[PDB]
């Protein structure tokens, strides 16, 4: 019941000085794990699902599905967003809003400006339409950088009324940030900043980053490391082991313990 | 293509001479791997939830939404029934079907034969108001086996107006030796589906003579969890720096379903939906 956009989340997180964790769904562990750390922590969160988590859970529908059950069975009271992390196009926001997410995020970095404005303007007419935040990305982040323009980054939120940017600064995925250019398309967006590649990034540059506007942190990695590492453990130590639950529940804690851990750094912790 | 009861699916079965499996959800990818299976065999499924694994699974709403969502993303045709297994009181029965389910199991063995009654036939009204089909268990599955009295089963069907009867007769939970004579008995006198528990271990030749004689519904679960299990193991040895699970459960995933192809094949569900 308290499936909301990121807009208000955001706002208030750039405003107190905290940042809102984006964890990302692989599966119901996942999902599980994330919303009892954040009810936990009293911390509002982001549910991300890339296109590719999207498919392999089978689809959109049975994800929001999904975080509603879990939702009601867990009686979650914290802010709680299911956003779509680096859309491919257009046409993967709508049907992912028609699912009934609250958010997504439209990344036309690897195209050409004007034509990364053009879908990003048409994702926000169409979200903004229904109460969906959007997020959108200038320069490339890693997985490969290349460095965001921070008129680039004020002439795309002037142009597209995004609720949220993504300015690439030396981000990396799996497992060296532009703090210049963070700090002020911080202060000549005046939006809240969205950080890629949040596993392996020091408490250090996570609370710098915070201090330049920095609203909204993802973590997807972290959490498949910290899970599989559980699961290795748990079959190693009892090689009789088939009951699923009984090393994937391990592997839910783990997650849990993880997301926890990222939302004290963050400081949404008490902030729901 | 909404979710459906057990009580047309079963009594096509035992007319037909062939089994409907009940596979057990452990998670998304358990619940994933069955109706994909399903659908892939064009088979009748149930989908089995014990009160162990729908509170695993966060609880039986997000169980029935979880299967919801799968069913419009899939676009699944076959027939499908959310089937609670062994509901232990009438308030477990009750929780479960308000939270969506199609289809309860009640067992209230472990009482006087005519509070067992009571507690069943409680559990039918509520249910039949909503199109939900109820099976009842006599004896008990061992894991402690005590065989069901045929008598028992028949006063107990004629009483409380159960759509399909799991009678206890030698069956065991996990990886033979089964009365099929009180089961040819218990079949004829009842004239309801019988329901075989322990389905995991027990040979083809005794499904067979199960089913020859009546038995409509096999409930399967360690054999997927097996399965699945086998194939992460394999998966996390050949890769010892793997971390994306979807990289070491979506194998298993697979693993799953080939088992319930297997069981589909063998239970003679497949092209029957």
């Amino acid at each position: 019941m308290p499936l909301v956009s990121m807009t208000e989340m955001l706002n208030k997180a750039k405003a107190e000085g905290y940042a809102v964790g984006q964890f990302n769904l692989n599966n119901l562990e996942f999902t599980q794990a994330i919303l009892l750390a954040a009810e936990e922590e009293k911390s509002p969160v982001i549910l991300g699902v890339s296109e590719g988590a999207g498919r392999y859970m089978g689809g959109f529908k049975t994800v929001v599905n999904m975080v509603k059950g879990l939702m009601e069975d867990y009686k979650i009271t914290v802010p709680v967003a299911i956003h779509l992390d680096h859309g491919s196009s257009f046409e993967k926001c709508k049907e992912v809003i028609d699912a009934g997410f609250t958010s997504v995020m439209i990344d036309a970095s690897h195209h050409p400006f004007e034509e990364n404005v053009e879908v990003t303007k048409k994702v926000v007419e169409y979200a903004h339409a229904r109460g969906v935040s959007v997020e959108a990305e200038l320069g490339t982040v890693g997985g490969g950088v290349i460095y965001a323009d921070p008129k680039e980054c004020e002439e795309l939120v002037k142009r597209t009324g995004i609720d949220c940017l993504a300015p690439a600064l030396g981000s990396v995925h799996g497992p060296n940030l532009g703090f210049k250019e963070m700090e002020e398309i911080g202060r000549i967006t005046g939006v809240p900043l969205v950080l890629h590649g949040g596993t392996g990034i020091p408490t250090k540059d996570i609370q710098r980053a915070i201090s330049l506007g920095t609203a909204k942190i993802n973590v997807n990695t972290e959490n498949q490391i910290a899970s599989a590492k559980k699961v290795r453990e748990v079959l190693a130590e009892n090689p009789n082991m088939y009951d699923p639950r009984k090393y994937l529940g391990p592997a839910r804690d783990a997650i849990k313990e993880t997301v926890i851990g990222k939302m004290r750094e963050f400081g949404s912790s008490g902030k729901a």
